[PDB]
């Protein structure tokens, strides 16, 4: 159960080798750092849905039975019993999620100096980042590009 | 039982890593501590939702029969039964959650001095670490860094 | 089940740890000593939630049946009985607590002196010791930080 | 069953050493002694809860079925029958508490003359106490430290 | 079964070491002597209380049925049934008290002569030695004090 410390390195290991490889060709070969925290979900998690599709509007449903008296007299004795079976449309999806999917990611990079690169030049790197993360801003992904001088 | 402080060690671990890595090149190889606190959750914890879907409205109810008899004379002696059975949309999820999950964190980060680091400078290293724990302000995360002379 | 003691000794000592190695930077190698005292649970619990939803408001029930007559006269007879069966959104979580959580942390800090230190130099011990802690108030939980001579 | 006895002389030794271990950096290796005593429960006891929800608001109740017949003519002749199933919310935890939990501490700090120590510096030594005791004044705990001079 | 005499005097004679072990720092090493009597209780004992939460008051009440009728005719002859069914919260505890658990202690203090200690010099020996019998009020325990001159 700690082998999902593991296999969260290496989702980790991946997303950040994918950082460093597209921003290697600009940056340079070691001006570059990035490092990808995951949050997981290793929640084993099953679901049923079983929808039904409307039948309340007459020119949509399908009838399989239909007894419809109408009596009248005419002082005005009306009457008008109906019974109506149906036939109803029916989906049943039935997922079993994946243990171990990302839920959310956060990614820190540090790009050395060349003297700082343009605000420009560090947009298009926010932009390839965005790119090599899988960023996803319904997961609520997190991404800090910084520029600062290395040592 | 108390291999759970040894995989508690390892969470710490892992961010504490990950922290010391992504400053390291700003501030400098050993400028730099961190120190990571995770309360993890290791209750084992089952659920079941069961949800339905409102078919209150006429328009998206799906009847499965319906016996509408209307009488009338006219003294005006009405009357109106009316069963009607449905079909309803049922979701059923059944999550089994995972033992281990962090539940907070609390991190602490002291930065060595160059002379004090710029507030601006400071703020960016507060931006970094807060993307290196992962941290989410509805797990209740804790940070703090300061700036100050090591011995 | 005097493996608790030995249990809740290695829960302080990794607290006490992790406080006198974020501390040591800043005021020195042993300038810093930190007591921890946690109260833990070592009780067995279980649990059982099985919430359900109101249904109340017509606007969000889920009927699964409905019969309802409606006779009325005119000396004004009227009537309206009004069966309905209905289908209930229904969670049940099972928890089984965890044995061996802390319940509630104390710990003490003794500082060397430099000569005192700054009450701000204080605090932001006091601040890094919170989150070595994992300090939660709602917890219950305390700190002492005193400055005082070493011998 | 007199491993009662030896159980509850390493909780006091364990509170004992953590005491001593605070206060020698600041009072000096040996000026200063505490004992410990503890009262521990030793008592088996089980227990089970299992609350319920009040439905009496009918905003907030959740209806399986419910009958609403309300006849009625006009010497104004009402009526209105009302059966209604309900369906409720329930808890029920199911705690087996622990044998060996302390109830409540009693602690004696005897600290040595430097000369007495200072009202002040005897307050940092009553509240570093305070923390390495685990002093819970809902248990009952009680504290009494007094300077003076050994032999 | 004579074997709680040598309980009982495991149990005083270490509220003695402790009483001793915490004045001869004060008084010096063989100027106090302590004789320690425990009344224990070595009955064999259960309970299982029971008790339920009163619903008397309807805004907290929980039914699981309600079947109210409600005639009027109007020489006003009106009615109301009203059957209903609740559910009750239930606590039940099940302790089984522990065997040997002191019911009262009486403590004899006797401590040398310098020439009379001071009345301040013998409250602050009145009161270490409350803090290391564990001094209970409730329990009854009763503690005596006495400064005279040894042979």
């Amino acid at each position: 159960n700690d082998a999902q410390l593991k296999f969260a390195n290496d989702v980790e290991s991946r997303i950040q080798r994918r950082i460093e490889a597209i921003l290697s060709p600009i940056v340079g070969n070691g001006n570059v750092h990035a490092q990808v925290t995951a949050q997981l979900d290793f929640a084993n998690k099953e679901q049923t849905e079983e929808h039904y599709s409307p039948n309340g509007d007459a020119s949509k449903a399908t009838l399989r039975s239909r007894q419809l008296n109408i009596s009248e007299q005419v002082p005005r004795s009306t009457q008008r019993n109906e019974t109506s079976n149906y036939e109803v449309d029916r989906t049943i999806r039935h997922t079993k999620m994946n243990v171990g999917d990302i839920e959310r990611l956060s990614v820190a990079v540090v790009v050395n100096y060349k003297l700082p690169l343009t605000a420009d030049q560090m947009k298009q790197i926010e932009d390839l980042t965005r790119e090599a993360m899988g960023f996803s801003d319904k997961r609520g992904d997190t991404l800090n590009v910084v520029n600062s001088p290395f040592s």
